[PDB]
C-alpha cells in the first residue's frame, strides 16, 4: 500500500535529519537549508506493507511560495517543531496551523517535538536562561497538539534515534485509518 506524506515546520528544526536517520541511517554531517526534496522507505505496521513517499520542504520565508507545490494529493503530515526553540511552537497556530489548514484539509495532523536530547544538554539550558527562557516541556507540546486537533503527540531525537521509529509508525496508522 502506497501512502504520502509532507514535513514542515521552522528553519533547522530538524525536519531533514529527520526525515533521513530514517530512511538511509545516517545522520547528516553539513547543514545545508531545503529547497524541496523527495525520498522513499518502507515500513510495516499491523501486519500491512506500506511504501513511504517522503516530501521535504524547506522552512525558509523566501520559498512560501514553492512550499504549497508538494501538498497536492497528501495523505499525513508531520508539523514539527524544536524542544530548544520554544518560539518554534508559537509559529505553530501562528504560520503552519492557517497555511496547512488551507491546502490540506481534513488530513491527519501529527505534531512532533524534535531535539528531544537537548532538554537535558547543559549548553542549551545556559544560553535560554539569558532569555528568562527554558525547553519545551512535553505537556505543553500537548496541549499545543489538542489545541489544533492533532491526531497525536510524540517526541524525538534523530541524534540519538530516540523514538523516530515510533513517530513514522503513528503516521502510517494515521494515513490508513481516518
Ligand atoms: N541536537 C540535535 N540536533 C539536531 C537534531 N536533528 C537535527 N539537528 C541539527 O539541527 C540543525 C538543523 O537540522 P535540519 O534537519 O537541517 O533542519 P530543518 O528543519 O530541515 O531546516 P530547513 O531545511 O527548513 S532550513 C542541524 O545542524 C542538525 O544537525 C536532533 O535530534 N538533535
Ligand atoms: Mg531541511
Amino acid at each position: 500500500i502506497r501512502k504520502k506524506l509532507v514535513i514542515v515546520g521552522d528553519v533547522a528544526c530538524g525536519k531533514t535529519c529527520l526525515l533521513i536517520v530514517f530512511s538511509k541511517d545516517q545522520f547528516p554531517e553539513v547543514y545545508v537549508p531545503t529547497v524541496f526534496e523527495n525520498y522513499v522507505a518502507d515500513i510495516e505496521v499491523d501486519g500491512k506493507q506500506v511504501e513511504l513517499a517522503l516530501w521535504d520542504t524547506a522552512g525558509q520565508e523566501d520559498y512560501d511560495r514553492l512550499r504549497p507545490l508538494s501538498y497536492p494529493d497528501t495523505d499525513v503530515i508531520l508539523m514539527c517543531f524544536s524542544i530548544d526553540s520554544p518560539d518554534s511552537l508559537e509559529n505553530i497556530p501562528e504560520k503552519w496551523t492557517p497555511e496547512v489548514k488551507h491546502f490540506c484539509p481534513n488530513v491527519p495532523i501529527i505534531l512532533v517535538g524534535n531535539k528531544k536530547d537537548l532538554r537535558n544538554d547543559e549548553h542549551t539550558r545556559r544560553e535560554l536562561a539569558k532569555m528568562k527562557q527554558e525547553p519545551v516541556k512535553p505537556e505543553e507540546g500537548r496541549d499545543m497538539a489538542n489545541r489544533i486537533g492533532a491526531f497525536g503527540y510524540m517526541e524525538c531525537s534523530a541524534k540519538t534515534k530516540d523514538g523516530v521509529r515510533e513517530v513514522f509508525e503513528m503516521a502510517t496508522r494515521a494515513a490508513l485509518q481516518a
